[PDB]
């Protein structure tokens, strides 16, 4: 459903297969990055955190290449 | 469980404003072809060709939005 809290975890860049962005803007109350992982589970993350931004850029660069 | 594979690419062109995320399918992780799977809020995803400029663009746009 909507993320209400953010993980304390710091994910490995190779453990994620993608992500979704949740905006306070659409149905949910807060903004979140939802990482989709190789365990076919999703992890809710703080959009402002340096690791979250970094993983997302590593993934999109991989696609660019 | 195993990831259900895209076996081919959509012809549809979805406006990027409806795309809320993506997952990348890699042939080197077991499926037969590479794909980008675009997610929408209505939980209907579409399978896209990673080689296409349009596809790489939308993916980069999604990341730049996260950057801020
Ligand atoms: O298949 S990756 O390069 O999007
Ligand atoms: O449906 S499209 O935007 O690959
Ligand atoms: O999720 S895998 O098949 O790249
Ligand atoms: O595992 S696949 O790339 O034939």
């Amino acid at each position: 459903d909507c993320c209400l809290g953010y993980t304390d975890r710091i994910l490995h860049p190779k453990f994620i297969v993608g992500f979704t962005r949740q905006l306070a803007n659409e149905g949910c109350d807060i903004n979140a990055i939802i990482f989709h992982t190789k365990k076919k589970l999703s992890v809710c993350a703080n959009p402002k955190q340096t690791w979250v931004k970094y993983i997302v850029r590593l993934l999109s660069k991989k696609v660019k290449n």
